[PDB]
């Protein structure tokens, strides 16, 4: 009784894979965000999201592998050869990541009610609702820059973005 | 005038490279401790050197390209595809690339005075000091698989270690 | 035994000399940044720098001459006889000027090294760090300019970094 | 209308001038009296002193010119060629300076008078103060040179004057 | 890997031992100066002194021995048998072995660059420093000899210069 | 009158060199407990007997000779060249000395009574004391190693035993 999905065992592994990468692409990001560009707060954003990718995206799939059966695979192959050629671009390729995310949780989530896996469609849901909250982080960002062509100003949004106390949104939160 | 090393910058980049494969490794091996071979105490431990090695060992590299020039590259490839037998030999194999590690830091160091490149010696003690500091807490839970054959007993040390408010000697601190 | 270097006792008074006349031409130009330029706050950006190079970078040099017999010179000439034409080249002015620390102290750590003072090395890894860690301080403003043609949004951003309560990075603070 | 006195601009150019080379004499003299003559507190005394010099004496003609429209001119030129033989002559020799201090002072005043400059001769007046509140001091640190053979009966009193949270006379403070 | 140096083994046990034996000497150097020439001030100053070698001298020693494979080895042997004349030279003594410290010192510096021992160059920086610091303490008192001929004048500034709560040099310290 | 006991003095003499000596030995076997035998909580209970030989043991005789005419001699010669095979044995060899530590502090008292010396008997009243409190002290661990065969069981009755905020009995606190 209740013998694992494998199905389900290797999407979240391929999940956990692509915390990792992301996270580490991120990294990146944020160092050229702030040597490259000037744009020090966009780098702590961008640092704040690698953060993310790496520690409790990537920690909540080995504690639910630890708690079901399922076993966790470490493969990782990452390597940033070519950088966005301004900040404007730097934050859309951010964007288009996120949207990637929600669109393989999306999977997971169908799959967990195909296999009927009560227990993994609930787990997926905190990456259902991460994926958009994390999208819309992005995207106050990116607005940022076709709403002025000054990176000072810019910078000095972003400073209070990433200073601010943070607050849950009641459902996405 | 003041023009980095191109030398040092490769040696940091694959020390970038290392603390980010190894921080990968250990938070498999973390994994493993607890739900393998049922030791959450030993996993925490291993799971925060995870944590320092992606945390603060890469940071301060990335950090110190921003200030002098020096180009970062990230290019990571890391597979764990197989796993020592038993937590005495787990801890043995984080020990055996701590003290790699200490290796590796000491080529960066005299690499330094070669190329005259102080500022690259002056940084680069963070992480001198740091082999042996890691090493040594390393070394003391290894002590731990000698000292009981009970891993009960051996998880209430573990326990107090990790738990204990972190004290820093003043030297290797 | 313990006969001080005559050679890093030259050294040391040399570059004693330079922080005096550093920190009396960043004065005049902490003035000509508020009076010509408009731009209080880059005043004392540059007047705290004129205040670090004849406070403590030159104290810290009389200290140690007392502890080891070294000889203090007191021998200074300064004319301020062409000011940059407008804020950035000031600023970049500036720039040139840590920069040039930077391979004075280079000098005199290899020259410490040579001549076996062992004191001297340690001495002068205050400096080190300093001459990198004032260069960068230096550079996040250089990057306004280049991040805006506003010079009231730069000195908004230099206000803040002006007003920041000092934090010590691990390495470099 | 309100165009400013060249004549008042040299006198306090040159006013500026005398108390940086002043302040640069102090220091030297402050490492002397700790370092060859054996009075440490002796040297905080003058150490305070050559940073009265080189801080408010010098920033607040800088400050006054700012608001009127003077120059500022930085020239300048000292060298320490010889030192007085002991401490009473140093002190003595500090001394002199100061009265000397009191005799530009007095010739910016009757010269401020002279133009019809009164915000010169309001902003004058701080200096004629101070002229003999620093004389003031130092004379009670030579007073003492006169009134005991034994250094550290000197400095134990000069230690107490350095150390007295500092009060202002209603006149002179 | 990372075998430790014999040469360096060897140093830092000559090291320990100097340490213990001077603070054994400095031990009844501090019982004369308190029973024989009067100066209890002057004994709890040498007192520290002791104190001082034989606690973190040597304890950091034993410390970094169990951290790398090298061997502790005790072998003392001290005798005084005679003991300086007077007061002042009883510190002068003091200052002689003080110096002493400071060339052996260097050479265990020299030594670990000689061996690419990176870890034990680090190590020493403390003694390097420490050297220094002590020998400025030492010297402070002996100047006290030198400026008064008043055995209880000496004694109050002995006293405050022990009885003052520890202030740490930013770089000596 | 009250002129002192050379013999008591001689016998003095001959604990303060046992007390250094000893606390020699201590400190070697508190780095060997930690080191060889994977006990650093043995170690800190070895060390603090260490501290305490060579603290207050040693420095009540320099007070109490300062006292009385008594004269100081400094004569030391210790070696450890064997160590005990084990841990067991290493405090029971700790054991072997405290209960030395008695009969010799017996002979003094005795001698103190035969030679009329009241005060010296009153002295030595501590040490007499203090030799059954220590020998119980080492007593309790010793029973530790015939309790249990656990190295690590032993560790943490000892971890409470050093870390125990120090309670005086009565009579033998
Ligand atoms: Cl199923
Ligand atoms: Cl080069
Ligand atoms: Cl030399
Ligand atoms: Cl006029
Ligand atoms: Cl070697
Ligand atoms: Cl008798
Ligand atoms: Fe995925
Ligand atoms: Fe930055
Ligand atoms: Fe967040
Ligand atoms: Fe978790
Ligand atoms: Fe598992
Ligand atoms: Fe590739
Ligand atoms: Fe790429
Ligand atoms: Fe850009
Ligand atoms: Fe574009
Ligand atoms: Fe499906
Ligand atoms: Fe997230
Ligand atoms: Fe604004
Ligand atoms: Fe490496
Ligand atoms: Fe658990
Ligand atoms: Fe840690
Ligand atoms: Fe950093
Ligand atoms: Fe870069
Ligand atoms: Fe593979
Ligand atoms: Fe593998
Ligand atoms: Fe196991
Ligand atoms: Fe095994
Ligand atoms: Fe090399
Ligand atoms: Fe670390
Ligand atoms: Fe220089
Ligand atoms: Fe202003
Ligand atoms: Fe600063
Ligand atoms: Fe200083
Ligand atoms: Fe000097
Ligand atoms: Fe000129
Ligand atoms: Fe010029
Ligand atoms: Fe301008
Ligand atoms: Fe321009
Ligand atoms: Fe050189
Ligand atoms: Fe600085
Ligand atoms: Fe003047
Ligand atoms: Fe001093
Ligand atoms: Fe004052
Ligand atoms: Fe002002
Ligand atoms: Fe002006
Ligand atoms: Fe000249
Ligand atoms: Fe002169
Ligand atoms: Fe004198
Ligand atoms: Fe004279
Ligand atoms: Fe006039
Ligand atoms: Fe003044
Ligand atoms: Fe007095
Ligand atoms: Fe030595
Ligand atoms: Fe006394
Ligand atoms: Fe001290
Ligand atoms: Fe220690
Ligand atoms: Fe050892
Ligand atoms: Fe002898
Ligand atoms: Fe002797
Ligand atoms: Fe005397
Ligand atoms: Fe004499
Ligand atoms: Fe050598
Ligand atoms: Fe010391
Ligand atoms: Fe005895
Ligand atoms: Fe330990
Ligand atoms: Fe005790
Ligand atoms: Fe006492
Ligand atoms: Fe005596
Ligand atoms: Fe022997
Ligand atoms: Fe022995
Ligand atoms: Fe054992
Ligand atoms: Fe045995
Ligand atoms: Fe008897
Ligand atoms: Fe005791
Ligand atoms: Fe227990
Ligand atoms: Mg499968
Ligand atoms: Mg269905
Ligand atoms: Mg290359
Ligand atoms: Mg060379
Ligand atoms: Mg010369
Ligand atoms: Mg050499
Ligand atoms: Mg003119
Ligand atoms: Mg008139
Ligand atoms: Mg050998
Ligand atoms: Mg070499
Ligand atoms: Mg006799
Ligand atoms: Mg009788």
């Amino acid at each position: 009784i209740m013998q694992k999905s494998n199905k389900i065992n290797d999407a979240l592994n391929q999940h956990y894979k692509l915390n990792v990468e992301l996270g580490l692409v991120y990294a990146h990001y944020a160092h050229v965000a702030d040597d490259e560009f000037d744009m020090p707060y966009l780098g702590k954003f961008i640092q704040h999201l690698s953060e993310d990718k790496l520690g409790v995206h990537k920690e909540y799939i080995s504690d639910y592998f630890k708690r079901n059966g399922m076993k966790l695979k470490t493969d990782v192959s990452v390597a940033v050869k070519s950088i966005p050629s301004d900040a404007k671009a730097l934050i859309q390729e951010v964007y288009a990541r996120e949207n990637e995310v929600r669109d393989h949780v999306k999977a997971i989530a169908k799959l967990a009610l195909a296999e009927d896996d009560y227990e993994s469609f609930y787990f997926i849901q905190w990456y259902v609702r991460d994926g958009l909250k994390d999208l819309t982080e992005v995207d106050d960002v990116v607005k940022l820059f076709n709403s002025s062509n000054d990176k000072l100003i810019i910078e000095e949004t972003i400073k209070e973005m990433v200073e601010k106390e943070e607050s849950e949104h009641e459902i996405w939160g």
